[PDB]
């Protein structure tokens, strides 16, 4: 394959855990490589926020970690956007939306023929979506969920999706250039019961896996989330970024 | 007295940084959200908090009118767990879409409450009657009263003459206007500016608010088109538009 390294751009579209704060969005991350636009998760407010960066026609594929509302809320209106745009501005190609099949109802919802098509992913195999190669790790969370290791050439981006701490994250996240990790809890808070991680746990993974940059996301709605960075810095010495709308990372 | 804030107004899907159908009604401190589409929970918090919502009522289960119900359920759950227990939030909807109605319940945070389109519904200080619209899925327009004020919300529909008695003397008619005057609307279960203006005229409404807007052309032309037929006050929906009685 002839996909170039160091030519991937990741833009944070939404980053709030559970529900969005004012004027923003829950989980949604735009990955771009040589004109191919991959949307990772598609939560509440994501279609509105996405259009700060690209049009709905510009999306080439969507991939989903799990079917919680904060990760899929805008799939339906995305399907309507493709249908309406095709009718009024010119026919678009069928949009593939990649999801797991452990929630059959959730997976079925991804297809709105002929505008979008649900395509299953197999978490035990490596998926190719345009220039992106993706492998998966099953997380620990109240519904079936998969973390993703997204590569193009030699680039490595890991997205935790949602999880409580598991040691399997260490080998999975090994040497990642960017680790986009949920951090729903502060250091003083127990997170595992809820299927989430705290800043201590997240920082531990970043350190053990020797990641280059840690991006704290899926943020809580109490406190000052900047404190998560301060807490994580006590443990992990690499670069730490707090997710915000329009944060851009270049590989 | 009654107040209405446009939270979202785009038809089908939202434009950048905005939202699809969602209208916040307020009377005597009671906050009623009419429809709950995409981007609505994000936009709503420019005005009130999720805790502040007292009830929600839904015209139909198309994605552009219900997309944010799930994250609203999560907002109530999360807020109760972290900031203090909230009352159970009633979400009123029709029962003809069984799966859609069932979704509205997430105990103990929200509860689906059926409305009967043949009866008048009482939600706190608001009284709502319904008109079945013509649209690809089952849908109901709403005549919403509090005190001496009347607001009619078309929800989504192709033109039907039953709108005229239903909308009679409304202080505000919030009407979908998905098509320009030159465009066929009925076959899509929508209305054009000519049809909308025809209802406002025949019903003698006091203000007309054009909403559920299209994503082509210049929507200001809808106002110009409607004014050729309806001589009353005409407003094009935008984020944060406030109507007061
Ligand atoms: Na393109
Ligand atoms: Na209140
Ligand atoms: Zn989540
Ligand atoms: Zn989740
Ligand atoms: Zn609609
Ligand atoms: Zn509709």
């Amino acid at each position: 394959l002839y996909f170039q390294s160091n030519a991937m751009k990741m833009t944070v579209v939404g980053f709030w855990g559970g529900f969005p704060e004012a004027g923003e969005a829950t989980s949604g991350y735009l990955f771009e490589h040589d004109g191919f636009r991959l949307l990772v998760d598609c939560g509440s407010g994501v279609l509105a926020q996405l259009q700060k960066y690209i049009t709905p026609s510009d999306i080439d594929a969507v991939v989903l970690s799990h079917y919680h509302h904060d990760h899929v809320a805008d799939i339906g209106v995305l399907q309507y956007a493709r249908l309406i745009t095709s009718a009024t501005k010119g026919q678009l190609p069928e949009l593939p939306i990649y999801g797991h099949t452990f929630d059959e109802n959730g997976f079925h919802s991804l297809t709105h023929e002929p505008h979008t098509k649900g395509i299953p992913y197999n978490p035990e195999e490596t998926l190719q979506i345009g220039p992106f190669s993706i492998s998966f790790l099953k997380t620990v969370h109240p519904v079936t969920c998969f973390a993703m290791r997204i590569t193009a050439g030699n680039d490595i981006v890991v997205y935790s999706a949602d999880s409580s701490y598991i040691p399997e994250f260490i080998p999975f996240t090994k040497d990642a250039d960017l680790f986009i990790c949920e951090c729903n809890m502060y250091a003083h808070q127990e997170a595992a019961k809820a299927g989430h991680m705290n800043s201590t746990e997240v920082a531990s993974i970043a350190k053990d896996a020797n990641v280059k940059e840690l991006l704290l996301t899926h943020l809580p709605h109490t406190g000052n989330p900047a404190d998560l960075v301060t807490e994580a810095k006590q443990i992990f010495s690499g670069h730490i970024t707090l997710a915000h709308s329009g944060y851009v990372w270049n590989s």
